[PDB]
RNA sequence: AAAA
RNA sequence: AAAA
């Protein structure tokens, strides 16, 4: 699926040229013709800063004048449907208006609004124009790309494009070449960040600190993410560190991730104080990184939810799941961590011995003496140590039991055994 | 060290303003001088656009022509002198002259810059003004940054801050405020590239194919590096997989590297054609991705050259190795390698036995099942696979072998092992790209 | 070229 | 420590 994002200004200020671009040439005001002409994107992204508004009686006829006259011109250089038009909260003093804010806030809003634009599903080519864009939001929309395609590359293989123009000069302008600016194959990048202390999901920008105290305490999501902020970073860390199990029974909540997110957001949205006779808008809350970590969060959930698998977790399903999650010598290390316990499932079914519900240590045959979970034997053993893991197999008539013993062979974390992980593996992404 | 790197276009058109910034005030045409102030950076960078210069008697005539220029506009303003002037390779038909060649030589050029100033020992603290800079210089210059930070970041402490001003709107403008528009701990991130084909380190974009075919044939960079090419792979995949025997046994050659982007640089440079006449700069030949990979891989092995030691390599010497170069499971993995080989030492020593020239599964005592070398056991095992590596156990008196054993047992690749390991790790970082 |  |  191929994808086009530009970063756009005052798009009226913009003068009648023509631009050249891979064996095409085009005449407008704009290059979004002969980039969606050459490039045949299967949607089109268009950042805006709102700063461009005029009717100021509140923020959906700020929201709603930039978006009449955006859908206006791109009527006039047929720009199609397949169309999405993000408004980012600019800040600055202007000729029909004043707007006051968080600069930061333009980061946060487009990395929310791209994650819920850009798929989830299948590989991704990403074509993005700087040509007139700010320098701050053409920046930050870039960087927020960059951010998410990260993620989408755990899952998924991720080309990135970006395109600048010969610079528009007046007096003495011909045509403009579409210049290559940037060509990079995507790494994957998992979320590498813990969820910040329960003062950097919103920040107050101009609110009075006592009226702060009010409203983050009526917030559900900060209560609620008082609980499960330690098992959502015990998640993180699981594809950071290669823990495969723990990706599983750690696996989040993605309707409730949606309504921490849309409370986040809509609270930011009516903090943003309107004055019509002014034309001043305040946006008295800014977005904190805590927010920017919950919509990576949010991401990298919806990229690999297919990997959750159904109950119970078997050594065959865990193989599936690490060889679409991990690479290099991770992958490597949780194969042959699995390949260890399964060789003893195997040895166990050729006796016709199919133990129920014994800690992996017993399963294994440990000494005593070593019953102590460390970090080290938990990050170097894949997740799998063998104090916190109780293996089951179902017991089975074995004809192949080489093939047999990995479908029918149990894993799961014992209740007191995920505590321990969930704060081994949360301290660690700490210390990063 | 603090470091502050700044996105120009044309100083002269600016208008004069006032700036806010960390609760100083300023009054003047740029951000520069109270960026100063606030920071009180170490050391200054100033990046701009060739585009900007006025002289085509000469290629270096119009580099002096734009750092006098921005000598004297440094005067006109408060700003000091402690500045490096980075003038890279820009684009476009202006009304003082033109200006053709690849617009991602300004990456490169900038890339290549920055690598011979960012500092390769201590923290980093580095502060990056994108408010006077120029859309794609401004990515270019953001990009190359942060690419050599992040390889930075394996050795070091590094924190990166972003600036902007509010937008500047003729005569409404009263103080403009200078915005922090990025605060990041940098994440280490390894070089993860292959080196190239030998299509890809410089390209032709105005140049007849026959004087491009010399050029390009006139390369000692592109011989030397078919033949070197698998063991600097070899040396990358040991930082990006966690082999700490591999990173010794195969740390580059400094000189040879230095040498290599030398060559391609001036290369690059000679092939720049400047019409004195009628005012153009046609920059005849373009970088290509194989002169970053050369960059970055000099950048990331004069960042870890310090941990380099002679020939003998000890368990105690790999283990504080893999303590400076790696994190999470790949540490911890690698401490558990290490482990099981000293804890076998230990034993090996109370018995009063010392074994010389061993093969390590022959040391750890392994059945004769597997002797094939897999990618598999090569990746898991910290590199320090059975079949590949030899022990040698330096004869001592032990009293207290727990702590002795450490010192006195090395590991070698085996002249064969070493030849499996460097094709399965390069195979491994070319499979992963 | 502090809204190609 | 069936390369824990």
């Amino acid at each position: 699926m191929k994808l086009l994002v530009v970063s756009w200004g005052d798009f009226e200020r913009w003068k009648e040229t023509k631009y050249r671009f891979g064996g095409e040439t085009s005449v407008g005001p704009s290059t979004l013709p002969i980039l969606q002409k050459v490039i045949k994107p299967d949607w089109t992204v268009i950042v805006l800063s709102d700063t461009i508004g005029k009717d100021f009686s509140s923020v959906e006829t700020l929201r709603e004048d930039v978006r009449n006259r955006v859908m206006d011109f791109l009527d006039r250089i047929g720009a199609g449907r397949e169309v999405d038009v993000i408004i980012a909260p600019g800040i600055g003093e202007f000729t029909h208006g004043s707007f006051r804010g968080s600069a930061m806030d333009a980061y946060y809003y487009v990395l929310h609004a791209l994650s819920e634009i850009i798929p989830t599903k299948g590989d991704l080519e990403v074509h993005f124009d700087s040509t007139h864009g700010l320098n701050y939001v053409t920046l930050l929309t870039y960087r927020a790309l960059k951010d998410l395609l990260g993620i989408a590359a755990v899952m998924n293989t991720v080309t990135f494009y970006a395109y600048n123009s010969d610079p528009f000069v007046p007096k003495i302008t011909k045509e403009l070449n579409i210049n290559t600016i940037e060509t990079t194959m995507v790494k994957p990048t998992p979320l590498s960040e813990p969820l910040p202390g329960f003062d950097e999901y919103l920040c107050p920008y101009s609110m009075e600190r006592a009226e702060f105290v009010r409203l983050k305490g009526s917030l559900n999501t900060l209560k609620n993410l008082r609980k499960e902020k330690k098992k959502l970073e015990a998640w993180i860390g699981s594809l950071l560190f290669g823990l495969p199990l723990l990706f599983l029974e750690e696996f989040p909540d993605i309707g409730r991730l949606e309504s921490y997110i849309e409370e986040l957001a809509e609270t930011w949205g009516g903090a943003i104080a309107v004055n019509a006779e002014e034309k001043a808008v305040t946006r008295r809350l800014a977005f904190g990184s805590g927010f920017g970590t919950l919509v990576k969060l949010l991401f990298q959930a919806r990229i690999t939810r297919g990997l959750l698998v159904e109950e119970p977790y078997s050594i065959e399903k865990l193989y599936s799941v690490s060889d679409r999650l991990f690479r290099g010598s991770t992958l490597q290390r949780v194969r042959v961590e699995l390949g260890k316990i399964e060789d003893k499932a195997i040895k166990y079914a050729r006796k016709g011995a199919f133990p129920r519900d014994i800690p992996l240590r017993d399963f294994l045959g440990f000494d005593a003496a070593n019953r102590e979970v460390s970090p080290r034997n938990v990050l170097a053993h894949a997740g799998l140590e063998a104090n916190v893991v109780e293996v089951s197999m179902e017991a089975w008539e074995p004809k192949r039991p080489e093939e047999e013993a990995g479908r029918h062979t149990h894993l799961k974390y014992t209740p007191v055994g995920l505590k321990k992980v969930e704060d081994i593996v949360s301290r660690a992404l700490k210390e990063s």
